[PDB]
């Protein structure tokens, strides 16, 4: 079809605010750094600028699986060469996954299917890495496999792949045998090559395999992985997180007793010489003092005895790093308990690049402000630079460049360097036609932000209320200052807190109003989708459980709305306050009271996703009134089961839409400012139209449309939030599913 170049750049956040399983150094070029994500992608980074560039925007609508990143290799022998083990889910949310390659540091990549799953986005995803390559043949790759399929190697650079059938064990531990999200196989769990046993040209002979299996799960093969031999002496009941060799011959290994990335209540840490053959308990912790797994894990490379590790997770106060320069003989802890609830520090935070990391909350000793982290999983130390660390957490990469300072009794600089680097999962987008933000998210995890300067990272973690998810937002559009989001409150933390916050100076501030819906047993739990009145003297709030409630007394009390379902989708008018529209299951409905009653409309065709095997409460479906036009309405969605996939048109109210012929799929609608010289608003679209997956606008109401995204920044599966700018021509707002917000104007 026709296509329109667009400059594609992040709505920084500062922090990332997703979780960084792994970071991996190139063990021969200075600064050269990658990171995986789990549903994102992975990011290099820019020693220059100090940030990360993504090297995953190719991934595309029908090959999304690929931003699940469960592993990652860097060439130490050629460092242009990255490879990547891609595919998000091992259960029924996903297919088979693949090895991508890449010669040029990720700006281009070739993929290799394999005949299994990648696990990207499941349990045990920050142990590894689990993709490795030899350092002394570099045409030689190992992959450690989930679900039961094992070990597999290349000879050829990552473009075939077999099983290696001499592996004797494919993991035994499951983390969650009960349900039907991580009930299979972990599986392997980490390799480690010892370069010393090959040269340069040489099959590297001795290679070490992390295995989650709590009864033997340390591998060994000395020629070359024709031979594999559980380690004799090893210890059990634990499950390995990782194993890095030092060149003493120490193999140093982390242990869980869970996979992570969020149990762990009991841990080791072990070495094994590879000469005399001595394994030794070199736990930082132990007995009571010990309630956490260890997993991350770091050697200093120009320091052969000095490694740290982390706890994974302790949960209070805080995650703990432990330092040692003797080989685990006697560690430091990066801060201790004084007269409790006292606590004394060897490290700082300093979280200016992402101030919201605070979450709005006070810190103490206790309740630490932002914290150090959880979840750290992998920990590192830049084998060109003693000084500096890096290290995931849940929400972001912390680093340092003055660590040797625990050494010499000083105290250890943290900050965010996560820059560049975008993870958030976009649950909603508005674009305000007027105050000083032209953007304010809904987003899982870190709830959302209000952005001015969109390459500034936001200054206000949204409180009061505060929760992890906000699922929906809207303003008034005749009064933008008026605004309502949705989330769900975790009352057992804080049994006040409301899952719906109210403002009234544009999203600055919020306040809970004094109910929420309930009915004679229970109040809700929140989510759903919220729709605020074009005057902003009603709110429609349909909830994840209890069903539809409309207040026009400001939340003093919700009551139940007549004649719309469950789970429906709702939108308000944005001129007529008394207007409401509703969908589900495949009917229309309107509201002419306020959102007090529903009636069906007439229109046909939609997906009803309740024929055929699909089901009604999970459907695609984008549905939005336009500013400034009374009873015009569009809607996209739907599936290809169905047959009933596009986007549709009405201009009376819902009583009836017409289907755009030239468009074939489509899953998201938003709006932005006219086009000089047209009144109607620039619609802006996911949609595939003209045979091509992409991002659409049109100018004429739909008549003609032109791709406004291109091959190279796709942003994997799309179907989260769109909108325009309507005070901006041409700008576009994205919402991704792991890779944050973007904004684009045309060259
Ligand atoms: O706890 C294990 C172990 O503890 C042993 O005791 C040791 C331990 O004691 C701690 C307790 O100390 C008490 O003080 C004592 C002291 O112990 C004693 O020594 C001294 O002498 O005397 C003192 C005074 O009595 C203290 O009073 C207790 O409060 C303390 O207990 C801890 O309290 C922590 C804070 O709790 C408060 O806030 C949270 C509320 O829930 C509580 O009601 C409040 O009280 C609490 O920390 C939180 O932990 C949770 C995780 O908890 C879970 O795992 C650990 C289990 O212990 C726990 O039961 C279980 O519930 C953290 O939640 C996570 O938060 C992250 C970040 O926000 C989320 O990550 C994000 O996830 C998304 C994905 O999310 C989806 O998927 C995951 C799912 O969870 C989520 O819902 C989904 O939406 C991802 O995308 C993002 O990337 C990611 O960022 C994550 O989702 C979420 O789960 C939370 O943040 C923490 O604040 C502690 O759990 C609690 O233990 O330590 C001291 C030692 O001396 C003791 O010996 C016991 O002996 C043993 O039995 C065992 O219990
Ligand atoms: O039993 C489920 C169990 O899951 C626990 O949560 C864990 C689980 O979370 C999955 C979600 O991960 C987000 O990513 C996190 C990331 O894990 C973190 O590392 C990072 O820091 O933060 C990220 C953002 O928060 C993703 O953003 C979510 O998308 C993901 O949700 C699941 O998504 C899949 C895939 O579908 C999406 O992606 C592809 C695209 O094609 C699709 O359109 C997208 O929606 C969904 O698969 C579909 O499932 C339905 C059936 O779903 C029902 O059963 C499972 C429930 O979870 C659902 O709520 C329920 O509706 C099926 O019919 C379809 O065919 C599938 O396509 C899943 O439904 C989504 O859940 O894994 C990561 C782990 O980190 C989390 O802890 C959760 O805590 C438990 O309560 C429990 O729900
Ligand atoms: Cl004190
Ligand atoms: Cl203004
Ligand atoms: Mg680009
Ligand atoms: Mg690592
Ligand atoms: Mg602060």
């Amino acid at each position: 079809g026709m296509s329109e170049p667009y400059t594609w750049k992040s709505v920084v956040t500062g922090a990332g605010g997703g979780f960084v399983p792994g970071i991996i150094f190139n063990q021969t070029e200075p600064n050269l750094i990658y990171a995986r994500t789990a549903i994102g992608g992975a990011y290099r980074w820019n020693q220059a600028t100090s940030s990360w560039v993504s090297i995953s925007d190719s991934v595309g609508w029908v090959d999304w699986n690929k931003n699940g990143v469960d592993a990652l290799a860097t060439d130490p022998i050629d460092p242009n060469k990255v490879y990547m083990a891609t595919g998000t889910y091992t259960n029924h949310w996903d297919n088979n996954g693949q090895i991508m390659r890449s010669n040029d540091r990720g700006n281009t990549w070739q993929t290799t299917p394999l005949p299994f799953k990648v696990g990207g986005n499941m349990p045990g995803r920050s142990a590894g890495e689990r993709l490795v390559i030899d350092p002394n043949k570099n045409n030689i790759l190992y992959f450690g496999a989930r679900s039961g399929n094992g070990l597999w190697k290349s000879i050829d650079s990552g473009v075939t792949w077999s099983k290696v059938t001499s592996f004797p064990n494919v993991g035994t531990y499951i983390q969650n045998p009960t349900l039907d999200y991580g009930n299979d196989l972990v599986g392997l769990s980490w390799i480690t090559f010892d370069k010393s046993t090959g040269t340069l040209g040489n099959a590297t002979q001795t290679i070490y395999v992390g295995v989650a299996d709590t009864a033997s799960s340390v591998y060994r093969s000395t020629d070359g992985g024709v031979t594999w031999t559980a380690l004799a002496g090893q210890p059990t009941g634990f499950l390995p997180h990782h194993g890095e060799l030092s060149s003493t011959g120490d193999l140093y290994i982390t242990y869980s007793n869970g996979v992570g990335p969020y149990d762990g209540s009991k841990g080791e840490v072990w070495k094994y010489n590879k000469t005399s053959g001595a394994w030794t308990n070199i736990s930082p912790t132990t007995g009571t003092d010990n309630w956490y797994g260890f997993g991350g894990l770091a050697l200093d490379a120009q320091h052969p005895n000095t490694l740290m590790v982390s706890s994974l997770n302790a949960w209070w106060p805080d995650e703990v790093i432990f330092r040692s320069t003797n080989g685990g003989a006697t560690w430091s802890r990066i801060w201790d308990w004084g007269n409790y609830p006292e606590r004394t520090y060897k490290f700082s935070m300093d979280i200016t690049a992402a101030p919201w990391l605070d979450h709005g909350t006070t810190s103490t000793s206790l309740d630490p402000s932002p914290k150090l982290g959880w979840m750290m999983g992998d920990l590192e130390i830049d084998p060109f630079n003693s000084n500096r660390m890096m290290y995931g957490t849940g929400a972001t990469i912390y680093g340092s460049n003055n660590l040797t300072s625990w050494d010499t009794g000083g105290k250890v600089n943290i900050s965010v360097m996560a820059k560049g680097v975008e993870e958030t999962a976009v649950l909603g987008l508005i674009s305000p036609p007027t105050g000083t933000s032209h953007l304010i998210t809904a987003l899982g995890d870190v709830s959302g932000f209000r952005h001015e300067d969109l390459s500034v990272a936001p200054t206000k973690f949204q409180t009061s209320p505060s929760w992890a998810t906000t699922m929906s937002i809207d303003y008034a559009e005749l009064s933008p200052s008026y605004m309502v989001r949705v989330g769900s409150a975790d009352k057992e933390k804080t049994p006040s807190m409301k899952s719906i916050g109210i403002s009234n100076d544009g999203g600055v501030n919020w306040y809970m109003p004094n109910s929420e819906p309930s009915n004679g047993t229970k109040t809700t739990v929140g989510h759903g989708q919220v729709a605020v009145s074009a005057s902003g003297n009603s709110i429609l709030w349909s909830t994840s459980d209890i069903g539809v409630y409309y207040s026009k007394t400001s939340g003093n009390s919700w009551t139940a709305s007549a004649g719309l379902p469950a789970g429906a989708k709702i939108a308000s008018d944005r001129v007529n306050p008394n207007k409401y529209y509703g969908f589900y299951a495949g009917t229309f409905y309107v509201s002419v009271d306020g959102g007090a009653t529903f009636t069906a409309t007439g229109a046909s065709g939609f997906p009803t996703n309740n024929v055929a095997g699909l089901q009604p409460n999970e459907a695609q479906i984008s549905m939005k009134a336009v500013p400034g036009i009374e009873g015009d309405i569009w809607f996209a969605g739907g599936n290809t089961v169905e047959n009933k996939y596009g986007l549709w048109h009405s201009t009376n109210s819902g009583a009836s839409f017409t289907k755009l012929t030239n468009v074939e799929e489509a899953d998201l609608i938003g709006y932005g400012k006219a086009a000089p010289g047209q009144t109607y608003m620039s619609l802006y679209t996911v949609a595939k139209i003209d045979g091509v997956r992409g991002v659409f606008r049109s100018d004429d109401v739909g008549a003609t449309w032109v791709r406004i995204n291109d091959d190279a920044h796709q942003y994997a599966k799309i179907n989260m939030a769109i909108t325009g700018d309507p005070r901006i021509y041409g700008r576009v707002y994205l919402g991704t599913n792991g890779r944050g917000t973007l904004y684009a104007d045309p060259v």
